[PDB]
């Protein structure tokens, strides 16, 4: 295998484990505290305000340590937090099934699954930007990039509508010990993977930082088109959201059977992307194919919300091809920041100004899920519709700005 390969083979292997992991976690909580969903809630809330907290210092972290450092705690950062995580799992799940209820011993078993959440899910972060945002445009030649990330994109959406199938197959919580092993296991061929491409080659000769503030970050021109694509996460116009599908139940009446339907299109018109994207790219040029693929997504969902305006269902199945039309122009749109950030963040300040991209993608997360939480009734879903709409239309106006560069 040839060294680009090399990482997609490590990417894909590692990410068919991640996905079967993150999907089986909230059941398993479930299986554990009977019907409350606040608890799951809580988990997933620690493992963001925590990867948040982390995100400044891990970037600083990773511009001045050496690479085969940078991979080696990201990946076995993440190995030792799963371990640790089905350690606690099984304790919570022996104590909850031996009579357990609610105490500090419980509490504090909780907490430790939390935080070894928080662990995995920034060794995870450490390692995408490492391999994605260090190696790869350090080892592929740079109009090779889009073809590279093409193929993580696939590989990302493949293991994602694979995570529900392997689960399914390995699924009291036996099917999570066996996911969590299949985990464990596919952190070490990328380890190795990349430890030897990392041994053998120019990747050993990068000048590190010496040795928070982020007003360095914030102040650099990329924080605009860094910007521009986190403003994308703050919808609730997609597949798989939920507040989207219980408004599609109660107030479209549509069958439960269409809407996993719409929802299972999602990955389907995110892999259509990898075929338009590269295209427009090797026609218009990388700026120009990220600027249709964005404008595509803010048309496409402005015909989707008028179509919603008129709330009849005489306009769902429009509203509903829309959403799924514009996830063509948001995975590309996607692609191509991906690569603007590769192609034009200095060697030295990748950790820095990749983890800015973090740092305000988690936010816009935080957001959507304190939007959710605070506006949870479907006769409300409405506000929160236009709402993504305006931040759909407004990361055009900053990316518009943006690449006037
Ligand atoms: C229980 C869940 C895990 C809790 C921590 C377990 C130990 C973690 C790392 C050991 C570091 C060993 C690596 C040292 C270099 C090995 C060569
Ligand atoms: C540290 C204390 C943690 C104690 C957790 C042990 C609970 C446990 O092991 O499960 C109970 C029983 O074995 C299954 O029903
Ligand atoms: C520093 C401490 C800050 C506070 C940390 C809160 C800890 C929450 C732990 C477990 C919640 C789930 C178990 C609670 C009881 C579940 C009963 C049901 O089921
Ligand atoms: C596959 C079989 C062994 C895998 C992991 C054992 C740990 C060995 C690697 C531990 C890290 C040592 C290292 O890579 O140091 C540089
Ligand atoms: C399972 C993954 C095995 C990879 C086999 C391989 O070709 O490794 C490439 C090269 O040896 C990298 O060190
Ligand atoms: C078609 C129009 C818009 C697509 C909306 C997709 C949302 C899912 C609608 C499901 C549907 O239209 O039924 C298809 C049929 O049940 C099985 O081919
Ligand atoms: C059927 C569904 C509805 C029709 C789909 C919308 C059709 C095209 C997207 C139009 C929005 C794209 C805005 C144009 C982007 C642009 O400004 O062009 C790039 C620039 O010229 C070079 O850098
Ligand atoms: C379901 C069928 C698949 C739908 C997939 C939609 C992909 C559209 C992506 C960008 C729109 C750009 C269109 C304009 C491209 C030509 C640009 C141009 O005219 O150059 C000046
Ligand atoms: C704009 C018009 C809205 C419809 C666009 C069609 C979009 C997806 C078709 C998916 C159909 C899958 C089979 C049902
Ligand atoms: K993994």
């Amino acid at each position: 295998l040839r060294i680009e390969t090399q990482l997609l083979l490590g990417r894909l292997l590692t990410r068919s484990g991640d996905q079967a992991w993150d999907f089986v976690v909230p059941f398993a909580l479930l299986v554990i505290f009977p019907g409350k969903l606040q608890v799951a809630a809580f988990y997933y809330l620690i493992v963001k305000i925590g990867t948040f907290l982390l995100t400044p210092s891990s970037g600083k972290w990773i511009d001045t340590h050496p690479r085969i450092q940078v991979v080696k705690w990201g990946v076995w950062l993440q190995f030792f937090a799963i371990l640790a995580g089905m350690v606690f799992f099984g304790m919570l799940d022996g104590l909850v099934r031996a009579g357990g209820r609610e105490s500090w011993l419980l509490s504090v078993l909780f907490i430790a699954l939390a935080l070894s959440g928080v662990m995995a899910s920034l060794g995870s972060q450490i390692t995408d930007i490492s391999v994605g945002n260090d190696l790869a445009p350090s080892l592929v030649a740079p109009e090779k990039l889009t073809h590279f990330n093409s193929w993580l994109r696939r590989i990302d959406l493949a293991t994602e509508v694979g995570a529900p199938i392997l689960a399914g197959a390995l699924f009291p919580l036996a099917g999570l010990f066996l996911i969590g092993l299949w985990n464990l296991v596919s952190f070490v061929p990328e380890y190795f993977l990349l430890r030897n491409v990392i041994q053998r080659s120019g990747l050993k000769i990068k000048v590190l930082t010496e040795a928070i503030n982020l007003r360095g970050s914030f102040s650099d021109p990329i924080f605009w088109l860094i910007l521009s694509y986190a403003l994308l996460w703050l919808s609730v116009l997609s597949p798989h959201g939920v507040l989207l599908a219980a408004y599609l139940k109660d107030e479209m009446r549509l069958p439960e059977t269409e809407i996993g339907l719409f929802r299972g299109l999602g990955a389907v018109f995110g892999l259509i992307s990898t075929v338009s994207f590269p295209y427009l790219v090797r026609r218009l040029g990388l700026i120009s194919s990220s600027r249709w693929h964005l404008g595509f997504q803010g048309v496409t969902l402005g015909i989707a919300v008028t179509a919603f305006a008129m709330g009849s269902t005489a306009s769902v199945y429009v509203f509903l091809g829309c959403i799924l039309l514009s996830r063509v122009g948001l995975y590309g749109f996607s692609n191509g920041e991906f690569e603007l950030r590769q192609r034009l963040i200095p060697e030295g300040r990748r950790g820095e100004l990749n983890s800015l991209s973090s740092l305000t993608t988690t936010s816009a997360t935080l957001i959507l899920f304190s939007a959710g939480s605070l506006l949870p009734q479907t006769e409300d879903f409405k506000y929160l519709v236009y709402v993504s709409l305006a931040a759909v239309l407004l990361a055009n106006v900053v990316f518009i700005k943006w690449s006037s560069r």
